[PDB]
């Protein structure tokens, strides 16, 4: 249910999430009130899920980032795993995945020793084995595409 | 130095990209001017590198997401795959990696059949083999943590 006007707003808000209603208005050719109300409607269906500053993880001390694939040590209860790892703050994302493993997390930590410690917390808190792939370099990311 | 006033700011801006110079400044103990200063400096120093609304990809036509793990076929050519792929736009994220493959892509696409197409285009444009993993569900995504 997304018309061309909304297509223009989200593409803009993707590029600039601090875009102002007035800047948006003159870009879709609408009144600042038209825009405001459009934007909240986008927001309240779950088309826009929030706004975030995109922080440099190295600058705040996260020098090591890794993908960790996790699989149930044994898969008989439905899966707690996302729920119970929500309160580990160093886990940034959590996807279920088709194939041999069940979830893939992306994880951000200060150093190698801090990674080893974190893998222990993960193994123990969701009762899961882990396969780790360290990121050496991010070429670009969250480059959100609106068609 | 990340002065733990600069530290309080980024935690604020990561949870809220449109939090406003004022509503910040209050929770931050400050003038709406030295708020505005660091914020301009924090962006200048590469610490906050941009603001983005977070759009739901289904909502916008991307019903299938995938991690796609690529390795170049000819080790005697310059290894420039991130750069060769950068204009392909459904590649949201491109990360080099220490594992079995050389990079991982997060890629978003209309349908399973559209994915087959994209992969073919990835293979012919970098000169890479592709191994891909399908995301069934995102439990959470980009929860950024500031020590
Ligand atoms: N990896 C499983 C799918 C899966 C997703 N989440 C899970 C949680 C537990 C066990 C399996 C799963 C498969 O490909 O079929």
């Amino acid at each position: 249910a997304l018309d061309d006007i909304d297509r223009i707003l989200v593409r803009e808000l993707a590029a600039d999430g601090r875009a102002t209603l007035s800047e948006l208005a003159t870009r879709a050719g609408l009144s600042v009130s038209a825009v405001q109300s459009r934007v909240r409607r986008l927001e309240s269906r779950g088309v826009v899920q929030g706004y975030s500053a995109r922080i440099n993880p190295e600058a705040v001390g996260h020098l090591l980032s890794a993908f960790v694939a996790i699989t149930p040590l044994d898969p008989s209860q439905p899966d707690d795993a996302p729920a119970r790892l929500e309160h580990i703050e160093e886990v940034e994302s959590c996807y279920s995945v088709a194939g041999e493993e069940s979830y893939v997390l992306l994880v951000r930590v200060a150093s190698a020793r801090a990674l080893e410690d974190l893998l222990q917390r993960i193994r123990t808190t969701a009762n899961v084995r882990t396969r780790s792939t360290i990121i050496l370099n991010t070429f670009y990311s969250d480059r959100q595409h609106i068609p």
